[PDB]
């Protein structure tokens, strides 16, 4: 009962790019860039497309860094989120009516205004670790339970 999604973090040695979504799912939080994977598209090509569509950047190499399954209690469909990072981009982030991108220094990551799971796995991403996670939410603000482990391959 799972649907594929991508999430891409643009992570340079001293800063990370995040976007504030204006509407829809996740509005009002900072997050990486991503969305649903399409019919006939690989997960990685989906990740590249969503980065490009939502941020305006052009990405060359993407690196798999994690997989997180999200459950919302009562909702049948699980979100199977494939997480990628890149430090090899072209262009400048573009603010649109849907998305406002902003660079953050690594010691000023805005965890209080991000999805609450990010506090758990972002520190792993920043230390170049790979991970498998599962988070069970009740509504959008409450983590009921979770698992998170480091892995050598995603
Ligand atoms: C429930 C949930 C979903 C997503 C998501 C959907 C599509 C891409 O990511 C999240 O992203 C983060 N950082 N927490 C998240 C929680």
């Amino acid at each position: 009962a799972s649907r594929l999604y991508t999430l891409v973090l643009v992570l340079q040695p001293q800063r990370v790019l995040l976007g504030m979504k204006k509407r829809g799912f996740g509005a009002g939080r900072w997050n990486g860039f991503g969305g649903k994977v399409q019919e006939g598209e690989t997960i990685e090509d989906g990740a590249r497309r969503e980065l490009q569509e939502e941020s305006g950047l052009t990405v060359d190499a993407l690196h798999k860094v994690g997989q997180i399954v999200f459950e919302f209690v009562g909702e049948p469909e699980l979100m199977d989120v494939h997480v990628f990072c890149t430090d090899s981009i072209q262009g400048t982030p573009v603010e649109s009516d849907e998305m406002r991108p902003c660079w953050f220094q690594l010691d000023q990551i805005p965890f209080k205004d991000m999805w609450p799971d990010d506090s758990y796995w972002f520190p792993l991403l920043l230390q170049k670790k790979k991970f498998h996670g599962y988070f069970k939410f009740q509504g959008q603000d409450t983590i009921l339970d979770y698992t998170l482990r480091e892995v050598d391959t995603v």
